[PDB]
């Protein structure tokens, strides 16, 4: 029934892929072979169902059906914090349990890829199995990956092997395509992780506000009713994907692309090329199409939202409709603002109507709202202008180091591995955004930062250690980035005790690749700051410069290990 409805709509090939992804994300520790085994059973059952929709057992729910297949290879768990057995429950409690057990940082080994020759031989040997392993390793390491987009990655992944495994220089053709795909997947997963956190932690109203603002910037010409309809459909898609309901998410997404391509005249002029592509491409394209041109002569927003005398009445009739219209009007006129800034303005506006419409003369009370926005607009502009200046004189690696010192001082209780990863990711904002013109810099920079800080929040939620992180993460979704910025030095922190091993040698620091050696030095920097949180910019400078010179010296020495040991104590001594 419902299983037949989705098979028919999606076709067997996408169906099988989506079921495999769902299984791997619910049971992240189960081996490849078992999942393949269960997906195949479910698929052939599905076929019996479209043959006779009232046959056997075709009328069960998708939750029930996949729940049962899963529970035949459960295990009664052990490592999930403080958990109960889901497979011992009844729906929808069973499904609820599954979802809350999704692990954002599973203890799985980093995947190192074999020689180009091995991969190609494996691909030509068993193509079906090679491609399913790709889906399975990604899906279990990224439990919130956007399902229909993973299908698009895997289609491109297949395309690279098919073409390059038959070239003169295979490695030279394949690696640049794999490396680019891996980078794309990482950013993709981080954006989606922020969408699910919004729906799950802050609620449906939070997500819908984000979408009203975003789509208004992109489709400035569309009426408000057309915008709202799109927001409503897009919100259903992400609610199903974020809830683990992947088949319907995929199906509903396909439906929205086609509604949109059927109504370009009422939405945007930038949609033609996107709307001629194959299924999976078309949606990927439409999701990232450029902002259309804003309608010519838009009136000032003052008459309707601040000057009029009916403001309080129109608002009180339906507060969220009135605030939604306000966000739509402001956003479509400001493609040069980040979406977090637009939401901050709309919230400032709400706060002022709540206070003023209860005062004795509201008109007088709210007459100057728009004046409150100017400080809020300027803050993000100055920050970015300055950070890009710094980035441009430091270059990426050293910009990263500057941010690492800053954050380790703000929140010194956060683990070192977590701090290094987050600081590195924040520093990539320079490379990604500073190249753009000024009227294009804030959306790029400020919304990217929001994605990276969400990562910090979801990691920290799993094992809390800092009440300052907890506060900035939960007080306000939209004010997260201003909240961390205002933090300085954690005055209550007791400096970490000196540890000699932590600041010792290796001799094999030589022969390490670039990436690895910078990682190694950045870890040492984090620990040095934990040891001496009030050491200045000038003191830290001298010590790093001394370190860099110490390493250069000992890698070309005749007796390297002796140099590392003995020139090491001298470095330690100088302080």
């Amino acid at each position: 029934s419902e299983v037949a409805h989705r098979f028919k709509d999606l076709g067997e090939e996408n169906f099988k892929a989506l079921v495999l992804i769902a299984f791997a994300q619910y049971l992240q520790q189960c081996p490849f072979e078992d999942h393949v085994k269960l997906v195949n059973e479910v698929t052939e059952f599905a076929k019996t169902c479209v043959a006779d929709e009232s046959a056997e057992n075709c009328d069960k729910s998708l939750h029930t059906l996949f729940g049962d297949k899963l529970c035949t290879v459960a295990t009664l768990r052990e490592t999930y914090g403080e958990m109960a057995d889901c497979c011992a429950k009844q729906e929808p409690e069973r499904n609820e349990c599954f979802l809350q057990h999704k692990d954002d940082n599973p203890n799985l080994p980093r995947l190192v890829r074999p020689e180009v020759d091995v991969m190609c031989t494996a691909f030509h040997d068993n193509e079906e199995t090679f491609l399913k392993k790709y889906l399975y390793e990604i899906a279990r390491r990224h439990p919130y990956f956007y399902a229909p987009e993973l299908l698009f990655f895997a289609k491109r992944y297949k395309a690279a092997f098919t073409e390059c495994c038959q070239a003169a220089d295979k490695a030279a053709c394949l690696l640049p395509k794999l490396d680019e795909l891996r980078d794309e997947g990482k950013a993709s997963s981080a954006k989606q992780r922020l969408k699910c956190a919004s729906l799950q932690k802050f609620g449906e109203r939070a997500f819908k506000a984000w979408a009203v603002a975003r789509l208004s910037q992109r489709f400035p010409k569309a009426e408000f009713a057309e915008v709202s309809k799109l927001v409503t459909d897009l919100t259903k898609v992400h609610t199903e994907c974020c809830h683990g309901d992947l088949l319907e998410c995929a199906d509903d997404r396909a439906d929205l692309a086609k509604y949109i391509c059927e109504n370009q005249d009422s939405i945007s002029s930038k949609l033609k090329e996107c709307c001629e592509k194959p299924l999976l491409e078309k949606s990927h394209c439409i999701a990232e199409v450029e902002n259309d041109e804003m309608p010519a002569d838009l009136p000032s927003l003052a008459a309707d939202f601040v000057e009029s005398k009916d403001v309080c009445k129109n608002y009180a009739e339906a507060k969220d409709v009135f605030l939604g219209m306000f966000l739509y009007e402001y956003a479509r006129r400001h493609p040069d603002y980040s979406v977090v800034l637009l939401l901050r303005l709309a919230k400032t506006y709400e706060t002022t109507l709540e206070k003023c419409c209860a005062a004795a003369d509201p008109h007088e009370c709210y007459a100057k709202v728009f004046d409150e926005f100017k400080p809020l607009v300027e803050e993000p502009q100055n920050l970015i202008k300055q950070n890009c200046e710094l980035f441009e004189q430091l270059g990426e690696y050293k910009f990263q180091n500057a941010l690492l010192v800053r954050y380790t001082k703000k929140v010194p209780q956060v683990s070192t591995p977590t701090l290094v990863e987050v600081s590195r990711n924040l520093g990539k904002v320079g490379s990604k955004c500073c190249k753009h013109p000024e009227a294009k810099r804030m959306p790029c920079a400020e919304d990217y930062l929001s994605v990276v800080l969400n990562q910090l929040c979801v990691l920290h939620e799993k094992t809390p250690v800092s009440d300052r992180v907890t506060k900035c993460c939960t007080e306000s979704l939209v004010n997260r980035r201003p909240c961390f910025s205002a933090l300085e030095v954690d005055e209550t922190y007791v400096p970490k005790e000196f540890n000699a091993e932590t600041f010792t040698f290796h001799a094999d620091i030589c022969t390490l690749s670039e990436k690895e050696r910078q990682i190694k030095k950045q870890t040492a920097l984090v620990e040095l700051v934990k040891h001496k949180p009030k050491a200045t910019k000038e003191q830290l400078k001298a010590v790093m410069d001394d370190f860099a010179a110490f390493v250069e010296k000992c890698c070309k020495a005749d007796d390297k290990e002796t140099c590392f040991a003995e020139e090491g104590k001298k470095l330690v001594a100088a302080s």
